[PDB]
């Protein structure tokens, strides 16, 4: 990474991993950064060599030596001029290094959260709330798995008073592993979504591992309106509990959905407040109520929580409203599924001007799915539907909808829509692998 980092001593590296220095060659200078990318390691870094499926970064140690790196963390001694901390397993050692740094920072109050949807948005909301009060570390991008979580904890500094760790795992045992490294004071689940083997039951059990390592006198956060609310409350029973959602501790009433925001009355065990939330859509109201519950569990005042929500900003590709007078471009390109795709159309339906929904394929599904999506969206009063990809033909089945196999062929059509019409409102969305944000940037170019 590239943020300011607190250095490591050779002694700290060894103590965290219980490794040994090869041939007793011990670095006499401090280590400024631990990284896994052989392209970027330089003088002062420690290169930690990971292996995985058909890959082994031990193969690239000569590259980091040629580039000036003089410290490596490895599973086996390499014949090279570099100090080497030898460990049994470098994936485990990375976990231990993150766990050690988390433990050394005893001043921290720590949140861990998971869920099928809304993790990143809820994390950003908490980040806004907590960063107003003190230095706060939150998960960057998708660093939320067995490697990403400890990589994030390496960025902890003595100045940090708060940490908000997103945990992304979906499979049995994975959340136990990362949440044990994190050692949260407050943790919980936002929702259980649709089936990925194991079924939704398996997803529930996996994410319920997040309650196992909550620290003494901590708090478990539970969703009060989930299909698995009762099972999740049982999983959290060894901890003090707070809930969010209708019928729960923290909930919203008189919700008003505006074109780029949402108004509602917020209710909590610490009092109530109106909230002018600068996020669009009912799902983001739900994410706000979860952030409120997490923040109250850390003792933040309701007043500071509302101030944090009202100035919070969304992650990239999550309903970003981009004004390009006299046109609007909504960037919702981060990902897609059949449910969220229909939800996005509802947001576009609230905008002024000629409404054009540009959509790419939805993965992990498929033909019948797009057939019904193209049918349902065509019944909506959208002005134009531009379907791009391998299943655009399916959506065409069931004037309003045009289908393109490639983006290259879709770009002139979108350009022609400008000419054919008067302000336009575009919304762009597709699964991550379709990266519809290039087609959006390409239309915006001119
Ligand atoms: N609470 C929610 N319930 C249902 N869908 C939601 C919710 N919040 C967001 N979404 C949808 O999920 C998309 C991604 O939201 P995001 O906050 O990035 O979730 P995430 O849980 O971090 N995803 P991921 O890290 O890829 O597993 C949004 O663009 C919405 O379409
Ligand atoms: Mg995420």
């Amino acid at each position: 990474s590239t943020v300011p980092l607190e250095p490591w001593t050779a002694q700290q590296l060894q103590q965290a991993t219980q490794g040994y220095w090869h041939k007793d060659q011990i670095p006499q200078t401090e280590i400024k950064r631990i990284l896994t990318d052989s392209r970027h390691a330089e003088s002062g870094d420690a290169f930690l060599a990971l292996k995985g499926e058909r890959f082994d970064a031990h193969n690239f140690v000569a590259q980091v030596v040629a580039n000036g790196c003089q410290v490596a963390i490895v599973e086996r001694p390499i014949d090279a001029e570099i100090a080497q901390l030898v460990v049994a397993d470098t994936r485990l050692a990375l976990g231990q290094l993150g766990a050690y740094r988390r433990e050394q920072n005893a001043q921290l109050k720590v949140i861990a959260l998971t869920g099928s949807s809304g993790k990143t948005t809820t994390k950003e909301m908490l980040g806004s709330i907590l960063s107003r009060l003190a230095p706060t570390l939150i998960t960057r991008g998708n660093l939320n798995n067995d490697l990403g979580v400890p990589m994030m904890l390496l960025e902890l500094r003595k100045e940090h008073q708060y940490a908000v760790m997103e945990l992304g795992a979906n499979h049995q045992g994975e959340i136990d592993y990362t949440s044990k490294i994190v050692q949260p004071h407050v943790a919980g689940i936002l929702n259980i979504g649709t089936a990925h083997f194991g079924g939704r039951d398996g997803i529930c059990r996996a994410k319920s591992e997040i309650y196992r390592h909550i620290l003494p006198q901590g708090v478990a956060i539970v969703p009060q309106q989930d299909d698995f609310t009762a099972e999740i409350r049982e999983a959290a029973k060894s901890h003090q509990i707070m809930s969010f959602g209708a019928g729960g501790d923290v909930f919203a009433t008189e919700i008003e959905l505006l074109p780029q925001s949402a108004n509602f009355q917020l209710h909590t065990p610490q009092g109530s407040s109106f909230v002018r939330l600068p996020f669009a859509g009912e799902h983001n109201v739900q994410n706000a109520t979860a952030a409120v519950a997490f923040a109250l569990a850390l003792g933040v005042s309701l007043e500071d929580i509302v101030k944090g929500l009202e100035q919070a900003q969304g992650a990239k590709g999550r309903l970003n409203f981009i004004q390009k007078t006299p046109h609007l471009f909504i960037d919702d390109t981060y990902n897609a599924n059949p449910t969220s795709m229909r939800a996005a159309a509802q947001v576009l339906l609230q905008q002024n001007g000629i409404k054009v929904m540009v959509m790419g394929d939805i993965g992990e599904l498929s033909w019948q799915e797009h057939h019904d999506l193209g049918r349902d969206l065509a019944e909506l009063p959208l002005d134009h539907i531009v379907a791009v990809g391998q299943f655009a033909s399916a959506a065409l089945e069931g004037t309003k909808l045009k289908a393109f196999q490639t983006q290259a062929e879709a770009l002139p059509f979108l350009i022609n829509l400008i000419q054919t019409h008067q302000s336009m409102s575009f919304l762009f969305k597709g699964s991550r692998f379709t990266h519809m944000e290039t087609l959006m940037a390409d239309l915006m170019e001119k």
